[PDB]
């Protein structure tokens, strides 16, 4: 049967680990729809937000959604907005199977600390006042991270057989 995968969370879940392991495992291809944006604007995210504002990269992010969820035998990954604007959860959960990579902040915490040279929203945000931030961005989400149809714990994913491990289980939940 025909592979539709869409994968959600928070930055630092593991969305493109687990993603690209997933798809090398279906033997489909793997989309990061920020990448997929990137390549049909010819402007990075970064320059759409700042040209287009918030609400404009809200807009062009769900149209760019609506795009790729035409696409046939694939694993896309989203940003981790996009699951609180327009009806991008309830489309997703229409036209793919949808899994929310759930992580707890203790873990999150510590993957977002070793990478916080790459979120700059992070910048000088160190233990309380950064597990704060982890604690209450997931607070606003989660009311949308947990309408996805499947809801996968993505906690272990720190070597090869833990992101094997994970591929193997998320398979098995997914039917597949």
């Amino acid at each position: 049967a025909m592979v539709r995968i869409f994968l959600t969370g928070y930055m630092g879940a593991g969305k493109t680990t687990l993603g690209k392991a997933f798809a090398r495992k279906l033997n489909v291809p793997f989309i990061d729809l920020d990448w997929y944006i990137e390549e049909r604007f010819h402007k990075t995210v970064g320059e759409l937000f700042t040209e287009r504002g918030e609400a404009g990269f809200r807009e062009l992010e769900r149209n760019m959604l609506h795009e790729v969820a035409e696409f046939e035998n694939v694993v896309i990954s989203t940003g981790g907005g996009a699951p609180c604007f327009y009806d991008n959860m309830e489309f997703m959960n229409r036209t793919g199977k949808t899994v929310f990579l759930n992580v707890h902040p203790d873990v999150l915490f510590r993957r977002l600390r070793i990478a916080k040279q790459q979120r700059p929203i992070l910048q000088g945000k160190e233990d309380d006042e950064l597990m704060d931030f982890i604690i209450q961005a997931l607070e606003k989400r989660a009311p949308f991270y947990t309408q996805a149809q499947y809801i996968f714990n993505a906690d272990e994913l720190e070597d090869r057989w833990q992101i094997e491990s994970s591929v193997q289980r998320l398979q098995e939940l997914l039917e597949l």
